């Protein structure tokens, strides 16, 4: 559980984020593909891109990291109170595209990567402490979400 402070600083840079959310959604995706290619596997429909440029160029890629980075915001937004919101994301990921909590992780490292490089000013230490223990919580809890549904992440 995170203080009202550390929601503050992980909104504030959400807000950051929603000034661009393709750029943002794109620029993790790269990060997280050449940090771990195995992540750019899980994407069946996107294995086919071979370069950065040729990344940023698909519309569908761009539109997945859309749908990707404004399901987590809406859950960031509940400040914790996100069951609602993170029990059908947990299904599709636990039964349909098997998705491990150790990539979670990889892209909770990308998403502080791209936030820092893009926001230095408004995500310093103390932001993101707070945003990776908000990234924690949704971890913790997906898990515990993937399990009830069977799955061991
Ligand atoms: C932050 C965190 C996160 C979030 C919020 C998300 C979210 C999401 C969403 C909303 C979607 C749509 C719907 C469904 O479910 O299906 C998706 C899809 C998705 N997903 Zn994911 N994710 C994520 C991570 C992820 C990772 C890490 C991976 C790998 C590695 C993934 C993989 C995925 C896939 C593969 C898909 C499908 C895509 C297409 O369309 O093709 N995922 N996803
Ligand atoms: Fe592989
Ligand atoms: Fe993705």
């Amino acid at each position: 559980v995170l203080s009202e402070g550390e929601w503050q600083l992980v909104l504030h840079v959400w807000a950051k984020v929603e000034a661009d959310v393709a750029g943002h959604g794109q620029d993790i995706h790269i990060r997280l593909f050449k940090s771990h290619p195995e992540t750019l596997e899980k994407h069946d429909r996107f294995k086919h891109l071979k370069t950065e440029a040729e990344m940023k160029a698909s519309e569908d890629l761009k539109k997945h990291g859309v749908t990707e980075l404004t399901a987590l915001g809406a859950i960031l937004k509940k400040k914790g109170h996100h069951e609602a919101e993170l029990k059908p994301l947990a299904q599709s990921h636990a039964t349909k595209h098997k998705i491990p909590i150790k990539y979670l992780e990889f892209i909770s490292e990308a998403i502080i990567h791209v936030l820092h490089s893009r926001h230095p000013g408004d995500f310093g230490a103390d932001a993101q402490g707070a945003m990776n223990k908000a990234l924690e919580l949704f971890r913790k809890d997906i898990a515990a979400k993937y399990k009830e549904l069977g799955y061991q992440g």
